[PDB]
């Protein structure tokens, strides 16, 4: 039927790829369906993984299709076009297409949404299989050494083949590996089977002896009596289908979405436009369709005055990208209701003028109809309605008129200016905040090329020598094909070159002559480029007879970059170090051992010094292997080294003099008596004031009552710009505009300011920040334009000398803004509809120990909305913990942060499948109850959890190592249920590792508000902590016995076979 369907996608559709680039013009190419992995390919160029899916939307309603709106290369149609989201991560990767019939899109749709589904949803062996398709077709047939490297890219350290072989050998190692588990119970019966289900993991179903053998074959699928291999048991013990999560509490229950809509815990995005950070990161249409079906139900609209009347939506006063109001509420009227059939709460934060406000309102009632809600559901009643009478309807919270009628927000501007960077004198820029007081700025926001050339190696028997050790080490290590060769520069005849190559164990040297141009070994054909004549001899062999083959690689490339020092120690390379202003500052240093370097590098005004060690054709940093000195350097100003330091700096002698315009001072040198009338004359040590720098020899200064004469700039040394040195992070503002952003700090009124008006370094638009104070401290700072650069003069100058519309309104039935008034709680003049918001400082005044009652009663009846400080321009979550069990309904949290606030989001509303409404418990909603107080809880059962963690499978990597994990475990509520134990962690490990015997126990004296937190860290090879995988539950989800614990990454989505195996009992058992 649609099996049928999703065969014919593997045939070949031609579709046109609109590309996320906005550089790329759309290309059409042919897209399968690869049903064997369960991805798609087209022409093979690209794959997407149909296990990362999240969305298949017919039109054209993307941002590749969106480039193409007005402009006419291409006209994107809602027949013909469909959008595939998929991702791992908050903000979705997009493929745009374009087919050429309605009857294609329709085909792809129905297909891949079946796929999308069926993937998901497969036994856990199809989707091993699944893997090791993939794994394989990275690599018909493969190497040994290749298989090596293979297993080493999925995080484990190994210390002809055919896939059958492969699969087999992945079987063997992932149980062979783990063996040594403590697992009391080479086949298993589907009566063994039967016992161990209800004996140890406490499933009574399996007593239908029938039920077991479903559930076996469920798994296994491929019959007569079911049973388990050993190893597939192992296997099992891992999958999702043993896991500790109980999947009934998946489904919404009804009963429990009859009470007022108070007494919920309801999902809650904060700014929810924002893909980013606060400042700049772009607002997107796909935020709010991310959210929403994450089950998001109460999202956020900050609105501007439009350019056509009608607003745009986009964070006040900074760099965010403005989108239309329109568009927003057409997302939502198509997104909102995906994932759950409970109401949306739109928290509408308005600053536009009444007249764009009526036309909200107007837009509103047009778009979302008879879903809006424009009328009390019980206009008698004495408390907010239930979720289940508010399905389907979106309500509007709105500040409303009465009957008849230090942040970024607070401040003077706002922007992204470039500062110099004193090491590398490139322009990076940052974020500027000024406030009526001080300027806060945030931290940084032919043959040459080949590899059988290897130049000159030495003058004389020197050469010869280096060149038979290069290429014998290099054949003997790797077993490499006789006529492995390279080409050197020839020592005895001058502008030839000499080519080596194996051949019967033994090197063999030929001259290579070069003539002017020819080149041609003795005898043989002439070309005419070194590189020619090479390319010839790969291909027919030179005269015995010898085809060149393998090229021996350079392993000694280092040694003319320019971090790379031969001869230098561990204190002198500190003391080279320490003179840069700036982390990243690395170099690369031989050691006194054979085959042994150093990395030494500046991170947080410290020196710290890594191993590496030469190790054959390759080089080890740690675990992580590479293929030399120069591909690892490469790979670290790519990616983090230390924590998250890229490698920036290459610090040598150059380097180090020209770590360094506005009234600049220079000391002499030597005396100078002027030569010619234009001319300076001064004294060694005079101090020369507002040089003119200048390229040439010759800079321009006063001195002796001389302006502005001339002098050769060899004469003298610059003095020092402290401005260029890093402020004291020790006391450094921790509540900035900025918050943790936060680098630097100027306090205006002790500065002054200055536009250069020829510009600097290739920026035309530049302005001086000076203390008269402080002299020779100067500041340059770039903007993007001279109409930016005027308005950041004239403010920081300036501050150194120093209704609502009814259409509107009327849609505000419930959530009605009002200024809290503690004095009301709990009094017949508190009003259901009206509710209160709260900064998240502001409400930890309310949710301690000594207001918490008050707020939980405060929350029975009414709503609070809780929301970030204005401080967390990097879009960073509180902790929500402390206001969900005061009660609070709308505890607002950044959805595009992948920190432990949102993974506790999407671990609490896992109960009912993140419909976005979870019942508070009974026991909080008692008039005894105290989130600071254990007495409070009377006479609840508590709980006693017992864990040992026993191993885990296909633990992601992080960067190019393997992984020596450990698991953190955390029970999170209250304070008094709260805690965090750990293991010990294992070395050299990803794949398959075991851990020692560690029994860990827990006590949750409030089982109802308490979560079980399974955290899988590296421990690196600086002995900090990484966050690799992440698994949080609701305790009341738990299942016992032996149990999966599948592991998320820190975005809170499925990872691909991740999981921990533990014993888990819980007491008192039910
Ligand atoms: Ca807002
Ligand atoms: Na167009």
């Amino acid at each position: 039927e649609v099996l049928h369907l999703c065969r014919s996608l593997e045939v070949g559709t031609v579709m046109t790829l609109f590309y996320s680039k906005k550089s790329q013009r759309p290309e059409r190419k042919t897209f399968q369906v690869k049903l064997e992995t369960r991805q798609i390919t087209w022409s093979i160029e690209g794959s997407i993984d149909i296990r990362e899916i999240k969305e298949i939307r017919p039109g054209k309603t993307s941002r590749d299709f969106d480039r193409y709106q007005e402009d006419p290369a291409f006209r994107p149609d809602q027949s013909h076009c469909f959008v595939i989201l998929y991702g791992m991560e908050f903000r979705l990767k997009t493929l745009s297409l374009q087919a050429t019939s309605e009857d294609e899109v329709n085909m792809w749709i129905k297909g891949l949404t079946w796929l999308m589904e069926d993937t998901l949803q497969a036994a856990t062996p199809l989707q091993i299989e699944r893997w090791l398709r993939k794994q394989f077709y990275s690599v018909d047939r493969i190497s040994a050494k290749d298989l090596k490297n293979m297993l080493s890219q999925v995080n484990y350290r190994v210390p002809d083949i055919t896939y059958g072989q492969f699969a087999q050998l992945y079987r063997s190692l992932m149980y062979s590996a783990q063996k040594t588990m403590d697992l009391p119970f080479c086949q298993v019966s589907l009566s063994e089977f039967q016992q161990f289900l209800l004996e140890y993991q406490g499933e009574l179903w399996a007593v239908d002896r029938l039920q077991v053998q479903e559930f076996m074959l469920s798994f296994l699928r491929d019959i007569e009596e079911p049973y388990f291999f050993l190893d597939e048991l192992v296997t099992f013990l891992f999958s999702k289908e043993n896991s500790v999560w109980n999947s009934q509490l998946d489904a919404v229950c009804p009963e429990t979405m009859n009470n007022p809509l108070s007494h919920y815990w309801i999902s809650s995005s904060h700014n929810t436009y924002l893909t980013g950070d606060q400042f700049s990161s772009e607002s997107s249409l796909e935020a709010y369709a991310r959210c929403l079906r994450m089950g998001c139900r109460c999202i956020e609209l900050d609105c501007w005055d439009g350019p056509d009347g009608m607003p745009v939506i986009y964070h006040g006063h900074t760099l965010t990208t403005k989108i239309k109001f329109s568009d927003v509420l057409h997302t939502i009227k198509e997104h909102a209701f995906v994932a759950s059939e409970y109401p949306v709460i739109l928290s509408i934060e308005d600053h536009c003028s009444i007249a764009q406000q009526r036309n909200m309102a107007q837009h509103f009632r047009k778009v979302l109809g008879d879903t809006l809600l424009t009328k009390p559901v019980d206009i008698a009643a004495d408390g907010l309605p239930s979720p289940n009478q508010l399905k389907r309807k979106i309500l509007i919270k709105h500040k409303k008129l009465a009957e008849g009628s230090n942040d970024i927000s607070n401040s003077i501007k706002n922007g992204i200016l470039y500062l110099e960077d004193p090491v590398n004198h490139e322009w990076y820029p940052h974020y500027f905040v000024l406030t009526s007081s001080k300027i806060y700025y945030s931290e940084e926001t032919l043959h040459s090329s080949e590899k059988w050339f290897h130049g000159k190696l030495g003058a004389g028997r020197d050469g010869r020598h280096i060149a038979e050790r290069l290429l014998t080490e290099y054949c003997i290590e790797t077993g490499a094909p006789d006529g492995s060769f390279l080409v050197r520069e020839s020592e005895t005849f001058v502008g030839d070159y000499t080519l080596s190559f194996w051949r019967n164990g033994k090197v063999q040297h030929c001259r290579i002559h070069s003539r002017q141009p020819k080149f041609f070994l003795t005898d043989n054909l002439v070309f005419d480029s070194l590189y020619d004549l090479i390319t010839h001899y790969q291909q027919v062999p030179l005269r015995f007879e010898m085809r060149l083959s393998e090229p021996v690689p350079q392993t000694n490339a280092h040694e003319s970059k320019e971090w790379y020092h031969a001869s230098l120690t561990r204190a002198q390379a500190e003391h080279m170090l320490m003179r840069v202003p700036r982390d990243g500052a690395f170099l690369v240093r031989k050691r006194n051992e054979p085959n042994s370097y150093a990395i030494s590098f500046r991170a947080e005004g410290k020196i710290k010094h890594c191993r590496v060690q030469q190790e054959g054709q390759t080089v080890m940093l740690g675990n992580s292997e590479f293929d030399s000195l120069v591909d690892l350097i490469s790979y670290y100003e790519k990616h983090p080294l230390y924590r998250k330091m890229k490698l920036r700096y290459p610090i040598n002698e150059e380097a180090l003099e020209k770590i360094g315009t506005f009234k600049c001072a220079v000391k002499a040198l030597f005396d100078y008596k002027a030569q010619r009338e234009d001319e300076l004359t001064f004294t060694k040590s005079a101090i020369i004031q507002n040089v003119e720098k200048q390229d040439g020899g010759w800079w321009r200064g006063d001195y002796g009552g001389k302006k502005q004469l001339w002098f050769p700039s060899n004469y003298v040394e610059e003095m020092i710009n402290p401005a260029i040195l890093e402020p004291e992070r020790e006391h450094l503002d921790e509540n900035s505009p900025l918050g943790d952003l936060l680098r630097g700090v100027l306090d205006v009124p002790a500065c002054q300011i200055a536009i250069r008006p020829e510009g600097k370094n290739n920026r035309l638009f530049v302005f001086s920040i000076s203390m008269p104070s402080v002299a020779q401290w100067s500041l340059d700072v770039a903007a993007d334009s001279q109409e930016e650069l005027q308005d950041w003069v004239k403010k920081i100058r300036e501050v150194a000398q120093t209704k609502i519309a009814l259409e509107l309104s009327e849609l505000v039935v419930y959530c009605r803004p009002v200024p809290f008034d503690e004095e009301k709680i709990g009094t017949e003049r508190a009003c259901y509809r009206d509710m209160s918001s709260f900064p998240e400082t502001k409400a930890e005044k309310y949710v301690n120990k000594a207001k918490g009652k008050k707020f939980l009663q405060y929350n029975r009846l009414q709503l609070s909305r809780i929301y970030p400080k204005g401080q967390r321009l990097d879009s960073s979550n509180y902790d929500p913990l402390p206001m969900w069990i005061c009660g609070s309904q709308l505890v607002a949290l950044n959805f595009q942060t992948p920190d432990k606030p949102m993974q506790m989001n999407q671990a609490l509303f896992m109960a009912g499948g993140h419909c976005g409404y979870v019942l508070q418990p009974s026991t909080m909603r008692d008039e005894a109850f105290d989130p600071f107080d254990k007495s409070s809880l009377r006479g609840l059962e508590p709980c006693v959890i017992c864990i040992e963690v026993l191993g885990a499978r296909h633990l992601p990597k992080n960067g190019r190592g393997i992984v020596c994990p450990f698991v953190e475990i955390e029970v999170a509520g209250a304070e008094y249920d709260s805690t965090k134990q750990k293991t010990e962690f294992v070395v050299d490990n990803g794949l398959n590792p075991v851990w020692p015997a560690k029994p860990f126990h827990f006590q949750i004296s409030n089982p109802e508000f308490a979560f079980l937190r399974f955290v899988v860290y590296e421990e690196d090879m600086f002995s900090d902590q990484n966050f690799l995988a992440q698994a949080t539950f609701p305790v009341k989800g738990l299942k016992t016995g032996y149990r999966a614990v599948p592991l998320k990454n820190n975005y809170s989505e499925d990872l691909e076979l991740a999981s921990l195996l533990i014993k888990i009992d819980i007491f008192p058992a039910k």
